[PDB]
């Protein structure tokens, strides 16, 4: 197999990790890779190809004005219009400049034609930066604003309209524990633009509300592929790990636990390992509680400290729960510890670097420019691992 071309895989089982209490979603799902010449190891991604939804394409076609059952050849052989624009056509994401310059050339009122080139213009790199990046205005709004643009299929397709990108994930699962079978864990995404726009995830939707075949014959699919990382364990079980990933940061770690758990049924020394897990509440988003105590009952996992966002008085987050451990962790890097962090690359992982920054300070007597140089020195030995989004 290669990985950007796909394998037409099957969606086995799929699960909310919330309890009805929680208002927010997270779906365990598996993909069926049995019959498939798809191989993953811990810590790999998956890429997964989805579609737009179909309100969406609705739009699109209402704008676009062509018949939906017309047949045509995407540079499927012949696909229809309709179809496109569901499985290849990223209508969603706002327009680069040159996908304005295309719509410009179609705009048949002069004032809109104008006002498309001068987005696209560096006299209007400012307005373009507000009005469309800032604003996160999707194609679809684009041309509803400029209602006179009206761009034949072929150049919709090649010039306005990228391709519909597939959406990575951290593999969830081991193969040692389940070959057969490719899992992932996925929030769902539901947002509102700073304009106004309720945004529904694409992909998070489309995993949301697949069809597994352990509820039906009728069942959902995914083009999917395997993207090899470098989110890797150590060579032998011997060397300690911290892993810190909280949320859906979670997911690589749980193929973590289920590869050792599956090695030292028959391998060796547990070594000390420490997973760092943070969510919101216990009553509503500790995804896979039950799966994280039945770890530490065996030698997989050895210390679960765990960060509540909104359970008690004091608002609690990884960082948070790593400088109370700042000791033993420190004892941990000089055992020759890996240290892992997965999940929200924007917010947790930056705070999550500038704690450890600050911790091997305390307890390493260094100052700024020695902890930072000494941090920066763990990532080029390959002993600072980050997988964030
Ligand atoms: C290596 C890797 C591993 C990952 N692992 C996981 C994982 O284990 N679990 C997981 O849940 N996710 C993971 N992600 C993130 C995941 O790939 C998706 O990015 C996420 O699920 C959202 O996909 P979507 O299709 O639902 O979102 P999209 O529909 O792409 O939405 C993306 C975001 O862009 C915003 N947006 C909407 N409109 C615009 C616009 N016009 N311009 C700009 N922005 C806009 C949306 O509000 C939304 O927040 C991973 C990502 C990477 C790179």
């Amino acid at each position: 197999h290669d990985a950007q071309h796909p394998c037409q895989a099957n969606v086995a089982v799929r699960r909310e990790l919330h309890t009805p209490a929680s208002d927010r979603s997270c779906t365990h799902l598996e993909f069926d890779i049995a019959g498939t010449g798809l191989t993953y190891e811990t810590g790999d991604h998956v890429g997964v190809y989805t579609e737009n939804c179909p309100e969406v394409v609705e739009e699109a076609e209402r704008l676009l004005g062509y018949s939906p059952d017309t047949f045509f050849t995407i540079h499927p052989s012949p696909i229809t219009v309709r179809n496109a624009l569901a499985r290849y056509a990223d209508l969603l994401n706002s327009p680069k400049k040159t996908s304005l310059v295309a719509l410009a050339t179609y705009a048949s009122d002069p004032a809109e034609a104008d006002r498309l080139r001068f987005l696209a213009s560096a006299a209007g790199k400012d307005e373009y930066a507000q009005w469309v990046v800032a604003s996160q205005r999707s194609l679809l709004e684009v041309m509803a604003e400029f209602p006179s643009a009206k761009p034949p299929l072929g150049v919709f397709f090649a010039a306005v309209a990228p391709r519909l990108q597939p959406r990575y994930y951290s593999i969830s699962s081991s193969p040692s524990m389940a070959a057969t079978r490719i899992h992932v864990t996925c929030a769902l995404v539901h947002e509102t633009t700073p304009a106004g726009r309720v945004h529904k995830g694409v992909c998070s939707t489309w995993i949301k509300n697949a069809v597994p075949s352990e509820e039906s014959k009728d069942c959902s699919w995914a083009p999917i592929f395997v993207r090899q990382s470098n989110f890797k364990l150590p060579a032998d079980p011997s060397v300690p790990i911290i892993m810190i990933g909280p949320g859906t940061g979670l997911a690589p770690f749980r193929g973590f636990l289920q590869e050792r758990l599956a090695q030292k049924e028959s391998g060796a020394e547990l070594g000390p390992s420490v997973f760092f897990f943070g969510c919101r509440n216990s009553k509503m988003d500790f995804i896979y509680e039950d799966e994280l105590n039945n770890f530490l009952e065996q030698g997989a996992l050895s210390e679960l400290v765990l960060a509540f966002s909104r359970q008690g008085p004091t608002k609690e987050y990884v960082q948070h729960k790593m400088a109370q451990k700042a000791s033993e962790i420190w004892d941990m890097i000089s055992q020759g510890a890996y240290i892992y962090v997965c999940g929200d690359a924007k917010g947790m992982a930056r705070d999550v670097h500038r704690v450890l920054h600050t911790i091997v300070q305390e307890q390493g007597s260094l100052d700024s420019s020695k902890a930072e140089s000494f941090v920066k020195n763990l990532q080029m030995e390959g002993r600072y691992l980050r997988d964030v989004w």
